[PDB]
């Protein structure tokens, strides 16, 4: 079946609702913020896959997140977010490699991570980035997986060139419309059409733009699944002619106010569940 809707889950540490949460929706599939280090082992990871196997419920990909990562503001995420800051990178790889043994053990195919803000191509960190990278996919295409990069600060072009100089066949992209708009970047439903061949999962999110003159520098707003700048049916119908047929995750980041999280995530399921019926025909 075409477009199984999902919602964005974590265990522990992450912004998603908990899975007891997607239960009750009845979504068929979700994506997780991988647990805690503490809670990661090869025996929490077999009860998870029980837990979920109980539910009725498939884990389509699982998302890396680290201590010391910040999105307070635009600077901050680009000091404090993925594996491209320093001081961090070292045990942020190791994490994802741990992450990737934890996905294996569970059975999800994929993992994902905001690998953060992407250096020009001239720069010399940029050659060092494209190293770790490398070092990751091998990891997981030895426990045959692949890794989905979330949609970034990055313009398509750039991240385009970082895929091509990478160059690996288990490196896809994560494609979530609503960060563009919330960098402030470029238009995301033209950028999904730039990116279309390396898209391999998605979150369905909203967002307002920031004022003109404060894009890339204040954040844009986040709001309820089709009250934003998105276009949810300009998004849906694109991803169809592109071929994009996977789940439909959507992802609401509100964990402090979980009762309107839950209700975003029963309204997004509504209009989602409308639209593919009207576009996919199911
Ligand atoms: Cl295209
Ligand atoms: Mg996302």
């Amino acid at each position: 079946p075409y477009w199984p809707i999902g919602v964005f889950t974590s265990v522990d540490a992450g912004l998603g609702v908990h899975l007891e949460v997607a239960q009750d929706l009845k979504v068929p599939t979700v994506q997780v913020h991988a647990p805690h280090p503490h809670t990661r082992t090869r025996e929490h990871a077999q009860a998870f896959r029980a837990k979920c196997d109980a539910a009725g419920i498939q884990v389509t990909v699982i998302f890396g997140g680290f201590d010391g990562e910040s999105y307070a503001d635009i600077p901050t995420t680009a000091r404090t977010v993925g594996l491209v800051p320093l001081e961090t990178r070292a045990s942020r790889v190791a994490e994802m490699k741990e992450i990737s043994d934890f996905a294996s053990w569970v059975g999800c195919p994929a993992i994902g991570l905001h690998i953060g803000f992407v250096p020009e191509s001239s720069s010399p960190d940029y050659s060092e980035l494209v190293r770790v990278t490398q070092d990751l996919l091998t990891h997981a295409a030895n426990h045959g997986q692949a890794v989905h990069l979330e949609t970034g600060q990055e313009s398509a072009d750039h991240l385009l060139e970082f895929i091509e100089d990478v160059n690996r066949p288990n490196l896809g992209i994560n494609f979530d419309p609503a960060n563009m708009i919330l960098y402030g970047t470029g238009n995301p439903i033209e950028a999904l059409r730039k990116v279309a061949r390396y898209v391999r999962s998605i979150h369905c999110k909203d967002a307002l733009w920031a004022p003109v003159n404060e894009r890339g520098k204040s954040w844009g707003q986040e709001v309820a699944l089709g009250t934003g700048d998105v276009g949810m049916e300009a998004y849906l119908t694109t991803l169809w002619e592109i071929g994009y047929r996977g789940p439909l995750t959507i992802e609401r980041e509100i964990p402090h106010d979980p009762v309107q999280q839950k209700k975003d995530l029963a309204s997004a399921l509504e209009l989602l569940t409308g639209l593919r019926k009207k576009i996919a025909n199911c």
